[PDB]
């Protein structure tokens, strides 16, 4: 308890941490359920301890926008820091202060509108063989996994737009390629490591020393070889890798060789699971909300007659889309929280913020707050209409983030989805199966993900 | 070795490092002889390994100004960074960027010419009993050990300068305020804890959390609460803790109670065995050169007649003294070394510094180089007369460092000890004694100190 006399000074309120351990018994539930406990029983301004780490969490939504938007550069610039990561410190999600600002304007031109337009009749390739495996698994008459289906999807898109690389990973379940990306998997911060290495931070410069890594040192070693053959394969003879490398033949340096292959990593472990555990959560309000489904596949249908193929005008087109999509979000923000330190001592919105202390944002705990969404938990695509969409909070609604560092990939994973979700609608409706958890039940760990796989019945049109 | 291929890469030479030790086996001669080796082997910039922490050391005037003056508080700011500090991270020796600007700019008016004027009094008391206790000793007729008799008098300066504490500490050997000084020692790096630190330096986060503290904790929490007495003992009825506690009631936060204690502990480390170790090499070079004492006693009684005690302006207005300080801090600069970490991947005097290098100037070894002294190893005080003292580089003579992180208290420990040779030498003549070791062999460990205790014979005029 040698910093755990903080919020009782500032009078800030809490749950009584124990010793060492802190708060980290109440993640028992998870960080949704004790993010939602802590804004019902303190209200809007709260605090706890990550074992000896302070954390303040905000709800105000003025006090939300000075954090992410106007005192981005000066205080609140960077996140929690966790290790080891080795060399992946030179990832833009794990930068600090002007190696990340460096490297967010290396990036910055690879996300515009001008290069996802050339992405998008790469990306559409794969849609038509998510179709086919799909059909095949339609007449099969049995259930299907939803992120097995997906995953192959978000897998082909990821290869394609990264490395330029074009396999059908569902077909090709042993290719070198396919094997080694699979191997990541989302963080689970709850697990007995990371919780470890929350209540030891001192044991982080341990394992850097010897090496160890949170990053597999074996695929690290395999992408970092693949691109620098790629590098000289491809030299001299539109993804991602092709971007980088024009981005260092020009703040204010060249992209580095190393720097290269962390940024790809990142962009596998953004857009894999992400958009496949997305994609799981909207077929499962589409199948158990039928006249939803039904309404989505009437407007897809009028943009794109005769199942036309969607373009990257006619996907921006549809809203009734937009609006599902973002109304799944609401329910499953997969961040859950947003989270910056505060490197300054310093006071905003009539309140002292010790330096050191890092500011929490309870994204799936406001997304549910009756406060601002009336009946929080019914699945409502109502809410995102242009009648409605103005009675929203743009700083109580953010699904990627908000400020100088939110998701630089938004727009092309938003983009990815639909035209998933397009293709698929354009072929086949969904069925709840026997099996199928209803409602369902969200993992009482550290991701956002269901306790049961969703399975779901698949019909061909 | 993960990061001994730098200084290979930029073309800098250097001792090949071993792995995980580095170069911390060429330390079994000291830092003295490690960097007069590496001036002569390598030339005016080289580089080595402190563990896997890479040190690049620096002669060329222009570029010391560049780091200790230009571009200090831009890139060169902080120093070496070590630990257990504990609570002492907020001493001004050890605070880093704001913090340590903070601090400097809240101790500055205290180290004025106005605050030592009024200082000279309070020291002068304590030359008198110097002498006393020196003239029992005269009679003696045995030789006397020098950092005996002046360890007491600089205890008796700080415990009266810093707390306003008013003891005869060689005859109160078991006083509670000498008996816990005595037990601050100056920090050997070369000793083994502090050689296991430099090369575990991921063990240091494991001592923080055990509140294991270089500083002994008995000694601090002795001062933490003798302080705390007297602010409320003095409160309500010229020494540094008032100056303190007057600047805590006028950047730009007032000075802590904890930090009031950090800066108190540091102004002891500093002139206790400085004071007293500088002021035995001075009699030293006097019994040693017996021309140079008997000058030095002629110019005293000249500006000081009938034995007169000497004043602010009666101190100041002796050179040949002057000559005398300077030229034995230039054969015995006890900082040895002067550091600063870049913070930045910054380029100085046409050549690229890389983050995270701490920069190291060979104070020591400038001292000795027959380039800018000739005959260096002789005690020479002519060198800093007013005829010659131009011929000086300001950047290669730095006894007290030099740009805004200089040693603050400079003015203040060359009246002190100049006001004890003053006092001294009205009094006694110094001849060297049969076990006086000639010449003075330096200490082989990280200490600018002689390695057999310095013995003379004193007689009294
Ligand atoms: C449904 C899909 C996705 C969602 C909901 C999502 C959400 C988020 C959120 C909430 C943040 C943090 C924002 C903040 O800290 O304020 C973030 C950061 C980030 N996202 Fe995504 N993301 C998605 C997919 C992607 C994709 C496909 C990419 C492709 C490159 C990507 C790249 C990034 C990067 C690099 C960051 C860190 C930015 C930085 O630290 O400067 N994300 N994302
Ligand atoms: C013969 C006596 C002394 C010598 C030769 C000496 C020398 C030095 C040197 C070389 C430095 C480092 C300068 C740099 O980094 O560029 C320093 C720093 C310092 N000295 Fe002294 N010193 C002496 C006595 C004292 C005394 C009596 C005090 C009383 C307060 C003092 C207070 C300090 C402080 C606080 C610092 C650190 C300044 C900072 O980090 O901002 N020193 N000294
Ligand atoms: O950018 C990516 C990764 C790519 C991505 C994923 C999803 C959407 N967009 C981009 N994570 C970003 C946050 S850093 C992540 C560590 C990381 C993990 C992987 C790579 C780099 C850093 C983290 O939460 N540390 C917290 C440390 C901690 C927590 C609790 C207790 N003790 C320690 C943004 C993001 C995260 C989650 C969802 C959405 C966005
Ligand atoms: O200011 C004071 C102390 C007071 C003082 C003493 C003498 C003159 N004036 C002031 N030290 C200052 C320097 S910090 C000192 C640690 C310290 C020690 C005590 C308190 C705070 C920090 C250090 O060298 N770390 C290096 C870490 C290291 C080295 C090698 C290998 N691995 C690690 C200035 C100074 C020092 C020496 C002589 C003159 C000035």
């Amino acid at each position: 308890t040698h910093s755990h006399g903080l919020f009782k000074k500032l009078g800030i309120p809490g749950p009584t941490p124990l010793p060492f351990l802190g708060n980290i018994l109440s993640y028992h539930k998870g960080f949704c359920m004790f993010d939602m406990e802590c804004h019902k029983k303190y209200g809007k301004v709260w605090g706890f301890y990550d074992g000896q780490q302070p954390v303040l969490a905000i709800t105000d939504p003025d006090m939300i926008k000075t954090v992410l938007v106007k005192e981005c550069y000066s205080v609140f610039t960077n996140r929690r820091p966790f290790g080891p990561v080795g060399f992946m410190k030179s990832a833009i999600s794990i930068a600090e202060d002007e190696e990340w600002k460096r490297l967010r304007s290396l990036l910055s031109p690879t996300f515009t509108s001008g290069k996802l337009k050339e992405m998008v009749p790469i990306i559409a390739q794969y849609g038509d063989v998510l179709v086919r495996n799909l059909r095949r698994e339609a007449e099969t008459g049995k259930p299907v996994t939803l992120k097995d289906v997906f995953g192959a999807y978000s897998m082909d898109v990821i290869t394609s737009t990264s490395f330029g690389v074009n396999i059908d990973s569902l077909n090709n379940p042993q290719d070198p390629f396919v094997e080694n990306t699979k191997k990541l998997l989302r963080f689970d911060f709850l697990d007995p490591f990371f919780l470890s290495i929350t209540v030891f931070p001192f044991l982080i410069p341990i394992l850097e020393v010897l090496n160890i890594c949170v990053f597999p040192r074996e695929v690290t070693n395999f992408l970092r070889k693949s691109v620098k053959r790629m590098k000289e394969s491809r030299l001299e003879d539109v993804d991602f890798l092709q971007l980088m490398i024009d981005s260092q033949n020009s703040s204010h340096k060249a992209l580095s060789d190393l720097e290269l292959v962390a940024q790809s990593i990142i962009f596998i472990f953004a857009g894999y699971e992400t958009t496949s555990s997305v994609l799981s959560f909207i077929m499962y309000e589409l199948a158990t909300h039928p006249d939803v489904q039904q309404k989505l596949q009437e407007e897809i249908d009028a943009v794109l007659p005769n199942k036309a193929p969607p373009t990257y005008d006619t996907v921006l087109q549809m809203e009734y889309l937009d609006m599902v999509v973002n109304e799944t979000l609401r329910l499953f923000p997969i961040a859950m929280r947003l989270e910056r330190v505060c490197k300054k001592d310093v006071e905003i919105n009539g309140m002292f913020i010790p330096k050191g202390v890092v500011v929490m944002i309870p994204s799936y705990a406001l997304h549910r707050d009756p406060k601002y969404w009336t009946e929080p938990e019914k699945f409502l695509p109502e809410r995102f209409s242009k009648k409605n969409k103005d009675n929203i909070d743009p700083y109580i609604y953010t699904p990627f983030g908000s400020g100088p560092r939110n998701c630089i990939g938004m727009r092309f994973a938003l983009m990815n989805m639909k035209l998933a979700l397009i293709r698929v609608l354009q072929n086949f409706s969904f069925k709840p199966c026997k099996e199928t958890q209803i409602p369902l039940k969200l993992s009482l760990g550290g991701l956002l993900q269901p306790e049961k796989p969703v399975v779901l019945k698949v019909e061909s049109r």
